[PDB]
């Protein structure tokens, strides 16, 4: 029923792409042969979130023509598609996301929630661009928390930006500018890198545009390229 990472999705483009989310745990769902070590010796939380994405993105697999499997990680953590597809995961507090692609539509895709919340104490310096940390002030409501905001679009670049280049990409290393549609709750925003593009086969990876969206209290943002 939930449809509100499709508020930061490109319409045009839903033949090859779906998405599947939740906004708790639902009882009785379980992992996968082959999944359960890697949450084996985890906490709850962990736990929960980590069976509930995963089971919204086999709907979404299945929506696509895909036979459910695992989705395990690899080394930094990225999830692991079946062969012809590629896709992101998110969870947080009040959200479970998965958006799938078919590869030849879809180079990459990155999706992120946070709770639309200010940012705890330190964080806002230590992901953001003193360019950034002056210039997003000049581009939102004052009701937006857009330190959370430029945080949530940092790490949906980041999770677009890998497995394309299988290479680390600082806080730093990207730029983000951000324009608001009339509403004052959705938007637009642009990630230039600043560092070698260069992916892992096919043209560098230099500006990556993606969509925000305050919704339902939560924070969302989404690339997909
Ligand atoms: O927002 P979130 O911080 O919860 O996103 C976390 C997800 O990012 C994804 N992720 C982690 N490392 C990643 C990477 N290097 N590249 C892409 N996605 C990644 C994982 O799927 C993780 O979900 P899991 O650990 O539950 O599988
Ligand atoms: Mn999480
Ligand atoms: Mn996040």
């Amino acid at each position: 029923v939930g449809t509100l990472v499709a508020s930061v999705l490109p319409a045009t483009v839903f033949e090859d792409l779906a998405y599947a989310e939740l906004y708790s745990d639902p009882p009785g769902l379980t992992p996968l042969p082959e999944e359960a070590p890697l949450i084996a010796r985890s906490v709850a939380k962990r736990r929960n979130e980590f069976i509930t994405v995963r089971h919204c993105a086999r709907i979404a697999l299945d929506q696509l023509g895909v036979p459910p499997a695992p989705i395990l990680k690899g080394d930094k953590g990225e999830p692991c598609w079946p062969d012809g597809m590629v896709g992101s995961l998110t969870h947080c507090a009040g959200y479970r996301g998965a958006v799938v692609g078919r590869r030849d539509a879809v180079r990459s895709v990155g999706i992120d929630a946070e709770p639309h919340d200010v940012l705890p104490n330190g964080v806002l310096d230590a992901i953001s661009l003193p360019a950034e940390r002056a210039d997003m002030p000049r581009t939102m409501p004052a009701a937006l928390h857009w330190d959370r905001i430029l945080f949530c679009a940092k790490e949906a670049t980041y999770k677009a930006w890998f497995p394309l280049t299988k290479r680390w990409l600082g806080f730093e290393d990207a730029h983000i500018t951000f324009e608001t549609d009339s509403t004052g709750w959705t938007g637009r925003f642009v990630s230039r890198i600043l560092i070698d593009g260069s992916t892992l086969s096919g043209p560098p990876l230099t500006t990556l545009r993606g969509r925000w969206s305050v919704e339902r209290g939560l924070v969302l943002t989404a690339i997909v390229l």
